[PDB]
């Protein structure tokens, strides 16, 4: 019942490791990964287990930090925006199943905050 997760790899898809992209695996997403509220982001939203039937009738673009670690990992990757669009994904369906107030939405907010701070030290 819960669909398939995002792919993490593609050997179609041309690769390349950045200073943007060590950056963001190395600074950005160890950070978020580590924090106190990174656990419900670890993983895609598990419904079967949630109790969430309607999760992926609303939330069609599926993303969590297992899958964009994964991704950098695997140098998925082109560049550095695609990976900050996954994470900006992952926070916007969080704002969008939930209401303001909701715990998942303050723990989302408190790594998004955490996020944007390091996403504004990235290297040139
Ligand atoms: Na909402």
């Amino acid at each position: 019942m819960n669909p398939p997760p995002p792919e993490t790899s593609n050997p179609n898809k041309p690769k390349r490791q950045t200073n943007q992209l060590q950056y963001l695996l190395r600074v950005v997403l160890k950070t978020l990964w580590k924090h106190q509220f990174a656990w419900p982001f670890q993983q895609p939203v598990d419904a079967v287990k949630l109790n969430l039937p309607d999760y992926y009738k609303i939330i069609k673009t599926p993303m969590d930090m297992g899958t964009i670690k994964k991704r950098l990992e695997n140098n998925y990757y082109w560049n550095a925006q695609e990976c900050i669009q996954d994470f900006n994904t992952m926070f916007t369906n969080c704002y969008i199943y939930n209401k303001p107030g909701d715990d998942i939405v303050l723990m989302a907010e408190a790594l998004e905050k955490l996020f944007l701070q390091k996403i504004n030290e990235l290297p040139t």
